[PDB]
């Protein structure tokens, strides 16, 4: 391949990552409507506070257990809540660097644990009319990186113009963190995890699922034995 011979040169020059304004909390655009519930929406776990790490990883906790955050007025073991990691925005350490046929990946500065908050994937909240706006502009300009994941019906995460290090995750189809919706606050919230133990200087990665929209025709280039060839 001559597209190859070309990646290498590029791996070389490019210094920077394209620019994108770095957010910590999702940021609804245009008729995209936000939700809330009464305190009494949010469940009470079955933890205590004399528990040895109550609502954690390892624990009974069925909140964690439902994909459920703790809201920590409500939660019995209280300010000893181990299930808070959204709101609290506890990220382990992580740098962006340059892979050769997947453009700029992200990797751990240290060693995180199976079952571990890795990151919440962060944008604009954008709808469907804005979403297809952004893929045509995008498709007319030969652009292949799309940064747009689905919340719920009508509301989208475009992790491109804004976002946090999450933007920077790889699919793959043998990962090592996946995304899964969590009910935070009486919303959703797409969460990172650790699907096994991860060490230091290994790239993180997750299976898209074929969420990434726009990349609904690309070409893996994870890898893996068990690759199926699509961001999926
Ligand atoms: C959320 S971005 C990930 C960061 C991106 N690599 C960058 O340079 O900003 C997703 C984009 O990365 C590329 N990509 C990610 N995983 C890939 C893979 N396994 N094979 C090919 N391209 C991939 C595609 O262009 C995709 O639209
Ligand atoms: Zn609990
Ligand atoms: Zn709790
Ligand atoms: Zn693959």
């Amino acid at each position: 391949g001559k597209e190859l011979r070309q990646l290498q040169e590029d791996r070389k020059n490019d210094k920077k990552p394209p620019p994108y304004k770095h957010i910590k909390v999702n940021r609804p655009i245009g008729r995209v409507q936000i939700f809330t519930a009464d305190l009494s929406e949010i469940p009470r776990c079955n933890c205590k506070a004399t528990d040895e790490n109550p609502c954690g990883i390892d624990s009974e906790c069925i909140n964690r257990m439902l994909l459920y955050e703790c809201h920590p007025t409500v939660c019995p073991a209280g300010g000893r809540c181990q299930n808070q990691c959204f709101s609290k925005r506890q990220y382990p350490e992580v740098e962006i660097f340059r892979t050769l046929q997947r453009g700029w990946g992200l990797r751990t500065k240290t060693d995180i644990k199976k079952g571990e908050f890795v990151n919440e994937y962060v944008g604009e909240l954008i709808d469907e009319e804005e979403c297809r706006a952004r893929i045509r502009y995008a498709q007319e300009h030969d652009i292949t990186n799309f940064y747009m994941l689905t919340l719920d019906k009508d509301r989208i995460i475009d992790a491109g113009p804004k976002g946090n290090y999450a933007r920077f995750m790889n699919h793959c189809c043998q990962p090592n963190c996946e995304a899964q919706k969590w009910s935070v606050n009486g919303d959703t919230r797409v969460g990172l995890f650790a699907l096994s133990d991860i060490k230091a200087g290994t790239e993180l990665t997750f299976n898209y699922n074929l969420e990434c929209l726009g990349n609904g025709k690309t070409v893996c280039k994870c890898g893996a034995p068990n690759c199926s060839g699509f961001l999926g």
